[PDB]
């Protein structure tokens, strides 16, 4: 179909300002940049390119858990959050506290997933279906401060639709990892919800190419789209108790992964 | 190039309609506006700058209470104060003074100014009002909730999200509010603007203001206005008469349906 990420990719490639962090690393950049897909004609699992999708689903029902400890995501193969781990495998009351466990001054804590699902339920035209990660006195502890910072759902005629504020965005590593997450997300919640699926919206704040990423971005605008695979769901009685196996993605036709330092 | 306008059209035409006030809406749209070219404030319609200025000058204090906005002829907050004028942890209280768990208070809006003039390619130039644990505490919860800058060249560009937009009556406030904000931000750290980017999340006309929708987008748009601000040592010593706008030149003001 339409490919709104490799347009945004392209259009950074092209007219992204340079620039350099002392270090030497190096950037290509824009700001304040969005894309849309429309989730009733496909899921947005890039085709240019396979996205690992394993490792997407794993970190999200990881979230999903609220928890803090690599330990779970270790257990099926996920090392992406290796790095940053303490040396026990913690890394600081990161998105899963945030999302099901924000406190508050009052003593509680608030778990933000299940309130949003129960707006989507009772008050689906409410203007405040937020989730953030975002919080400001707990930012240090964390052992980066939030990417995917905070999102928005909003309901029109029975469909969901999802718009995500990420901060930073490494478009070529991250972004397609980014987009098939809160896709994903959108499908669970529009399942819980019993909505259909409608619009994911992406907007980016600092949208970057790092320059030693350059000659695989070129490779991958050189290649011709599929048609986005479709995306299923076993029932479950809760979002949180959605597992690995209850997610299929059908028909997914992708170009080779491409290899990136 | 009028993003303002194109977008209130857009949602006009083709948003979805709702209740129950009633409402045509769309969701997560983005206007860009270029600093450099020009001051953002409508010409479509005579915006009330002052209360936008006022408005500003107020959250920049920290302030949870409307007197020092009411004793300056300035009452868009009235309706929503306590008995003693407070409003709970809004807007400029968490900008100045976020609580922290270690009893601690944060001042994003120095924090912002601290990572532009030390390290400006820094990605996490944020403030946010989204303060899950207060919102309930608050007259209301945050509309422009969350805001990014970016440097580039020299250039500072602004990206607010704003999750709940009143396209007729607040979004006009909003993009003259943090075009505003950016130019002081700008100043302070010695940079000069570049863009502001509006992100909006649920873009809605009331359906009581469809016709003054209408009257305002059959008019010409004119050359936007400029700002000038007077020198100051500090983001929080600006007043309101260092704000110039020069040249400003709209179509009559469109009076708020009652
Ligand atoms: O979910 C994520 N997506 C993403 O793209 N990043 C990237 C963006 C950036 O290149 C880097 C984060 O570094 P910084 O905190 O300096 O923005 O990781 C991180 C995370
Ligand atoms: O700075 C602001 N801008 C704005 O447009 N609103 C509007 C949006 C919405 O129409 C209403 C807030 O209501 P709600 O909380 O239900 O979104 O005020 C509020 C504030």
């Amino acid at each position: 179909s339409m490919t709104p990420y490799e347009d945004l990719l392209r259009f950074v490639l092209e007219t992204g300002t340079p620039k350099s962090d002392r270090t030497g690393t190096g950037t290509r950049s824009l700001f304040g940049q969005q894309m849309r897909y429309d989730l009733s004609a496909g899921f947005p699992l890039l085709t240019t390119k396979k996205v690992h999708f394993k490792s997407v689903a794993y970190e999200l029902l990881w979230f999903l858990r609220g928890d803090s400890n690599i330990g779970w995501l270790h257990e099926h193969g996920v090392t992406i959050w290796d790095e940053w781990a303490s040396d026990t495998g913690e890394l600081g009351p990161i998105y899963g506290v945030q999302w099901r466990s924000w406190p508050a001054p009052s003593g509680e804590h608030i778990d933000q997933i299940s309130a949003a699902l129960d707006l989507l339920r009772t008050d689906p035209d409410s203007r405040r279906i937020i989730v953030s990660a975002w919080n400001v006195g707990e930012i240090e502890r964390m052992a980066l401060p939030p990417c995917h910072a905070f999102f928005q759902f909003y309901v029109a005629d029975g469909r969901l639709s999802c718009q995500l504020y990420q901060r930073s965005a490494d478009l070529f590593l991250g972004v397609p990892f980014n987009i098939a997450s809160y896709a994903l997300l959108t499908h669970m919640m529009a399942a819980q919800a019993g909505l259909s699926v409608g619009e994911f919206i992406w907007t980016g704040g600092d949208c970057h190419i790092y320059d030693n990423h350059v000659e695989q971005v070129r490779l991958q605008l050189s290649r011709e789209p599929r048609p986005y695979p479709k995306l299923l769901l076993a029932d479950r009685d809760s979002i949180f108790e959605y597992t690995y196996e209850d997610i299929v993605v059908k028909n997914y036709d992708p170009h080779p992964a491409i290899k990136a330092p």
